[PDB]
Formats: C-alpha cells, sequence, structure tokens
C-alpha cells in the first residue's frame, strides 16, 4: 500500500450503483416482502453498512479509516426486472472512499441475491459501477 | 436464518464467476505485471480465499461453514477489453456454497479495481453471476 | 478451554431472553417506527444474529461452532415501558449453546439503546437470562 | 448512520455498569478464585477491552473509532450475592464512547456468566446501565 | 488450498514453543507481577487462546476449524534471562492443529513483549518451534 | 491500557525483522517458486499486510489505529539456509507502531512456514526483533 501521510485533510466522498436481475415473479415477493416480517431491502441495507465499515479488512491493500456516513439505499424496478442499489460514503481524511462505496454496494446485492436463492437460481449481479468522487471532482 | 439440522451431508459444490471491464492500457498494465513485484492477479486470487472463508460474518443470515477448497482462477482477455475471475468452493456439509462462491469473485473483483484504481476511474465490474451448484444438479 | 471431544453429538437448544426499559414516548416513537424506514427492531434482529455467529471471538474460552439456526424476537410491552427480547439458537454439536443465545440478546438490547441514544439517556438493560438448554433438560 | 463530520473534536468520556447476580457458593468460587489459576476476574477484564475496540462491529449503525483508554474493573460484594463491572471509556473525537462502555461491561458480564456455567445455570445479569457521559455534561 | 474432504476423521494434536528473550530486572518486574493487578502471564495467556481461534483468519491457505482444547502455558526460566511458551492444541478433523499451536504461542510471544515494551526495547523473540504433531506420528 | 490523549501528533515509524530456518532442498522449492503460480513470497507478503492491519485485534491492551504505510520485503538467503523477512511500518499519531510491524514479519514468517508444512516439520521461525523506532529514535 501507498504512503498517505503527505496529502491529507478534506471531506472525501462516493457514490457507487450495483444491480440485481432477477424474473418478475422473484421480485413481486421482495416487494410485497417490505415493511412485513423479513423484509429483504431493511437485511441488505445492513449487510451494506457493516460491509463499508469493514473494506480495509477485505482489500488487502486498502487504508483502514473512520467513515462518517454510510447510506445504503434501495429501490426495485418492476419495469426492468431487477433492484437498484444506491451507495454514499463520506469521511474526512487523507485518502477517498471508493472502495467503501463499492464494497457496500456489491455487498447489499448479494444479500438480496442471499435471500432469493431458493427462489431463482440465475438471478445476475451487474453493473457495479462508481458514479461520482471528490482535485478529482469526479461527477456523473 | 432457516434451520438446517434437518436434511444433511453430501459433496457440495459450486462455481461463480465476475468480470472487470477496462480500457486496453489498463489491461496492458496488469499483463505486464504478472510475475514480477505487486502481481495484481496474485493479491487479488489471495483475497478471494480470505472473503470466501468469511462470507458468513459479511451475508447476515448465511450460514457459518468449514470450506474444504477454495480455488480463485483469473484469465486476461485482451480480445474483449477484461479480466475473467472464476471461482470455486467445496465442503462436506448440510449447506451449500453459492453464497461463498460469488463472494470470492466479487472481492477478487474489487481488489483488481481496487489495484488499478488511480489509472482508470470507470472501470466496471459485471456481470457475476453462477455457474454450477450441487438433488439439485444445476450444471452449465 | 476444557476438552470437548469425548461427550458429543446430540441436538443442542437454548433460549435467552432480555429487556430494555424506557420511557413511553421513547417506547411510542419505535413503536411508530416499524414497518417504515429505520425500523429499530429490524435492524436489531440483525444485529443479534450477527452477534451470536461471533460468540467465540468475543468470550475468550467459548468453543467456535456452527450454529444451524438463530431466531430473535423483539415485542413491544406498553404497559411495562420497555421492550421484550426472546432469543434461540440451535445446532447439533459437542456442545450447549447458551453462551450464543445470551449474547444475540444481549446485543439486541444494545441496538435497540443505541438507536435511541439520542431521546433517553437513562435507558435499563435488564434482566439478561437464560430460559432453557437442553442430560440437562433445563426447561422454564 | 447519521453524520458526524460537522460538530468534532474534544475529550469524550464514558462510564458504565454492570452486574451478575449469583448464589453465594458459586460468588465463594471465584473469589477463591483470584490471584490463582484461571482468574475469572482476569479473563472478563480482557474481554471486555477486547469487545470495546470491535463496538463498531457489533451495533449496526455506531461509527468505527480509535479509544484512547478502556477499563474494565471489577469487584466482589459478596453482601448482596453479586459481582459489580464498572467500565471507563476514553477519547478525543467528534462522537461519543457511550456504547463502547455499555458494550465492555456487557461482555465482561457474559465472560463471568460463561465461566461459571457449569456450577450455576440460574445466575442473572443486570442492570446494564450508563453512569457518566461528557454539551452533554452526563453526571452521576 | 488443498483440498481435503477425501482423508478424514481422527485425533489431532500439536504442541509448539516460544521464548521470549530479555534483561533479568525486566523479568524480575514480569515474575513481581504475577497474581497482582495486571498480570502479564493471563494477558498473555488469553492472547494466545484468541489468536489460535483465528488462525484462519491469518494465514491465508489455512482452512477453518473447530478446536475442541486449546491450552498456553507460561514459565519463567531466571535462569537463561527469559520467558518459555508451550501451547497445546487439539481437535477431531480431517486437517492437522500445527498452525494453530504456533500460532497460539507467537501472539503470546508477542503480548509478552508488549507489555514491557516501555522498559526494555531489544527483547528477542524466538525460537518459534514446533514439538510434536499426531499417519505423521511425530514426537519429541 | 495506558490513556494517549495527552503526548501526541508526530510521525511514528518502525521496522522489524523475522527469519524462518529450513533446509537446502526446502528453500529451493520457494526460490524455484517465485513468479509462477503460488508464490510463497507474494502469498506471505499479502498475509504480513492484513496482519499489521489487525494488530489491536490480536494484543489485547494495544491501541487502534489508522496506519498510512505497510512494507513487507522478502530475501531468500541460501548461503544461511533461510529466508529474511524486513517489515516497515508508519503513521501519524499519539502512538508508535512497534507491536504492527513485530506482528507483520511474525504473521509472514508463519506463513512462509504454513506452506511448507508438508515438506519440511522441523523449520525454526527466530529470531523476532526490532531495528528501529521513531522523542525515542531508535536507529540501529
Amino acid at each position: 500500500m501507498v504512503d498517505v501521510s503527505a496529502k491529507a485533510e478534506t471531506v472525501r466522498e462516493a457514490r457507487a450503483e450495483a444491480f440485481v436481475t432477477m424474473r418478475s415473479e422473484t421480485l413481486a415477493m421482495i416487494i410485497d416482502g417490505r415493511h412485513h416480517k423479513g423484509d429483504v431491502f431493511a437485511t441488505a441495507r445492513i449487510a451494506g453498512i457493516q460491509a463499508a465499515k469493514r473494506t480495509w479488512d477485505l482489500i488487502p491493500l486498502c487504508h483502514p479509516l473512520m467513515l462518517s456516513k454510510v447510506e445504503v439505499n434501495l429501490q426495485a424496478e418492476p419495469e426492468h426486472n431487477r433492484v437498484r442499489i444506491e451507495t454514499l460514503c463520506r469521511l474526512t481524511g487523507k485518502t477517498g472512499v471508493e472502495m467503501e462505496a463499492l464494497t457496500a454496494a456489491s455487498v447489499a446485492a448479494l444479500t438480496i441475491y442471499a435471500m432469493c436463492k431458493a427462489v431463482q437460481k440465475d438471478m445476475v449481479i451487474g453493473p457495479v459501477r462508481l458514479l461520482a468522487k471528490s482535485k478529482s471532482g469526479d461527477f456523473k
């Protein structure tokens, strides 16, 4: 891992997104679903937040850090037969938080899949990519 | 999590795959790359194996288990501008290993991305899906 | 830790309970609450399940094990100004699961407290005790 | 979890307490006990200190942080048939340490229980509450 | 990691040893020391037991497993100016426990060092080696 | 653990070293070895870096911290029949990084041993000691 003690101190931020594609009946169960007993979206939200706080433990050369805010948003899209996962991570440090946002969106997607495993076996996860990161200024 | 003490004991197995898409110059650095100093493929292999052994800690309702074998294979495909990650997990128990194989392929893909972060910012991960799992007998 | 390789193999089980006492207005927010956005009960359920799977990592002389089933049930009791947390853990092994059930009820109670921290500062947790465990046969 | 990058920088502190109630003979073994071979108090002290450093990993929406000081004090009270656990946590940051102090007292109490499991099965843990926290200034 | 599902089931065992060398005054403090407040030997014993249970998480290609018994023994040797750490690990499985015993002796040695850091800076750890392991039958 | 909020803020650094002694044929396999498929040195490097980031989780009274740079260097020495492991850790904080450097060198040494287990059973690890640390100014 590269030294980070030199350039430092600013408000760093990143937003990532992930998708889980599935059948309509599978998506119907999730939606009907929410606000009940074992809400798939709520479980996935929690897992995503725990995952981002463990990013340095999963990616060998990532640097440990204090996240100040982590947000995992889920949205069902019946029109395209899939779930959209949007994440946001923020902190104040020397290094950015792009791996933390991607990691939360990936483990959220993996949790959705885990909970729908018994119904549909051919669900696909992807794509998983960044949306923004702030001398970089990456937006849209 | 659902009880698993009833149906049990057999050779369970699963294979998963993941893709990281990038520019040609980015892929050129990785390849040239290997067998040198900070081999991106070697790092990613290791991370993937550690990730699969932590699957129960990341996915809230997964069950803890003894993996007997975990294999993470990487292959560069200059033709399609991307890396192919193929994983394989095996054990002998009551539950299957589909989440362990998907988790190893996802964290391997995340490690490739982490190490190429400074060069290309718009790399895409996906798709991430299963290939096989064995009363199920899921092949191809 | 005492050796466990001798006496072994059976269906072990335990049930534990915990209580969080608070003001009526505090309990009113939780209840109104559920099935919405950041459901306190759902968060606490998840944390409790993750905690039980990490029991050997928190209690120095506990033995690692494969839990087959973990259940965290929450119930609001406006009559006594508090939340009742009931847990259940099961497995098939040489050792019992009393520490796993107590640990899930304690971290569930701690999560309820964490999420209500800003409102009421004098909330009390307790008691935390066992209800059953099965040559022991401990019931009621 | 709520953003913490705004209000920040001060000496934060909290003190928590926990109780384990048991039979006189059970308490007699612990006391007689100490300064010997497998000192129950020493084990519990250690576990409590490790638990507080893992608080963000157990409570889903807690924020990671650098504790500067963690103290777990145990005191046997034959008069009331129980052990008193008193904890203290300190750091310098944006967020307080109330969950870290409560978590150390709870896992210390759980370790005392674990080690006395074979003797008495009806030991009770509780109450578990805060004593102080420092614009808050919560004392006594 | 190599597959282990084939050859399996037996009582596996291993014993390891480690040494910390130091000045006489440093060793005098440790000894005088024990059975008091922050017993260096007791802390080191605990850490060693937690380390062995995390061996699969530290050594990338080790296999997860259920240890049934872990023992960390410390003995002060004023004659040679050092501490002797002896460990023992046991289980019933397909794989041996040589890495678990070496890992517990190494982290015990590291804990002794940590606690004596402020006094002597040139303490040396070593050697760290195996003593026995049981178709192998390695003794003495 | 001792409070660290008082004296603070500087560039802290430490370098540690470890040795694994083995037969010539064993060392020959490792060397021939590198830049191939399951490079022993690469695996050991990775493990060492993950270990240093977990030091506070293994040594009970160590303080959590943000490492800014961790370096694990391996060098084969056929002349003395062994591997030399040299580590370097850096950060900017109140506490030093001597335990982080020793911990990375110890787990790197343990990984080398793990991977050569099947060939030679009497390999020895040691010594494990510090080389430098910076009001201290410890060099050579």
